[PDB]
């Protein structure tokens, strides 16, 4: 059966002060009575009002990106300072630093390693564009993307990797994924895993639909046999995330 | 008389919250009887405890980085963000972002723009390379990144604007930059802001020195007619920091 889901909240680049305190305390008010892990990945910005608003202990919170190492990098934030500052969860390579920050399958598995090796847990983001998946190349990219993270990890690092699969080719067209669209892909990213790292490793893997999911098609996303959860985009700034959340069983 | 001196600690990626907390205090307990602006730019994630923390009335807090509007940027930090953050202060074009990730003249000069908009000083660093200064083009370089700049602003916006040069030529060599060569740089620049946007907006402007500054040699540096302080690298993690400081006296 499936491993312990995962609810991911990736607010990307958005909130204040107020409006966030608020959805922290929204999400302490939820009661989860199922085994569920809840993850809040704000800006750098907000990590420390989020570790000090969010005592939900069902909740863990994550950054949205970092480098490996502290150094003479002006603006970004590495591993060890969000390591000291007591962040332990880190979505990496989403689709977005992928398409407008130069993030490549090598500078995406090089940081995903760095951070399984400074004892971090990460959400890894994978998924093939429009153009991509019109001309079919779904499962070319998203296995060259897999690999490329895959051949610098050893077997047992994957105890601390989730995979995020991104369905980046729906944006822009007026239907979002299908359901069955969504457990194609996740099918496809457990076949693989099995194949190449082993079927102990996939049996226990997290896979989450990285699409827009609301509360009213998230139960349905959940019953797809491959699907462990969700990374959330703009539902996860709203209440509606509860209900996400309560999808997961 | 020179305008209003500034000495500028950038943090770059470095810092942990125990360490960062002694050099806060440090800070905190120096003797400032002159007229100068101290600015702390910190990661984002230590933001916060800075705010917390930094109780010397002679000190502001800065960022070392940001993009222009809150959205679908996984991994980045705003300017209404950092605004709503009590931030006011922000460093932008550094040659560390120009170099790694991938911030033209345009880019750095669209940040300029926006962080001014938004009611921001702006602490926007130019600087030629060694390749470009060997090439006999340090004035081709630095008039193009400041004009780059410049016309994405009105005359008025430059009381805003703080210009930092960063000698990225120096690093490498085993020849420090010397005094008068950072004086004809700031000069150069002086010279330009004078024909191009107004002898009055260059009295005013500060030009900060961004190279290789230390307790001892900041005097010096300093003592020059075009230097207005310094965006400090490496020194400002230390105690020498207080030093600098005293050297814009
Ligand atoms: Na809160
Ligand atoms: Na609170
Ligand atoms: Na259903
Ligand atoms: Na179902």
């Amino acid at each position: 059966s499936k491993p312990q889901p995962i609810a991911a909240a990736n607010w990307k680049c958005n909130g204040s002060q107020q409006s966030l305190s608020e959805l922290i305390d929204l999400f302490n008010s939820t009661s989860i009575n199922h085994d569920v892990q809840c993850v809040v990945a704000s800006t750098f910005v907000h990590l420390a009002m989020t570790k000090e608003r969010l005592s939900h202990p069902k909740f863990v919170i994550a950054a949205q990106n970092a480098i490996a190492k502290s150094g003479a990098f002006t603006g970004e934030v590495s591993l060890p300072i969000l390591k000291d500052f007591g962040v332990n969860w880190i979505v990496l390579g989403h689709s977005e630093r992928r398409a407008y920050y130069g993030e490549t399958n090598e500078i995406v598995a090089d940081k995903v390693a760095a951070a399984v090796a400074s004892g971090f847990m990460v959400i890894a983001c994978i998924g093939e564009t429009l153009q991509e998946r019109e001309s079919g190349r779904t499962a070319v990219v998203v296995l060259t993307q897999i690999a490329a993270i895959a051949k610098k990890l050893k077997k047992a690092d994957w105890a601390k990797v989730v995979i995020a699969y991104e369905p980046v080719w729906a944006i822009g067209t007026g239907k979002v994924a299908t359901p069955q669209q969504a457990q194609e892909a996740h099918a496809l990213i457990r076949s693989w895993v099995s194949s190449k790292i082993g079927a102990d490793v996939a049996g226990e893997l997290r896979i989450l639909y990285g699409g827009s999911v609301n509360g009213k098609n998230a139960r349905t996303l959940y019953q797809q046999r491959d699907v462990n959860g969700f990374a959330v985009g703009g539902a996860s700034l709203k209440p509606e995330f509860v209900d996400i959340i309560k999808a997961t069983q």
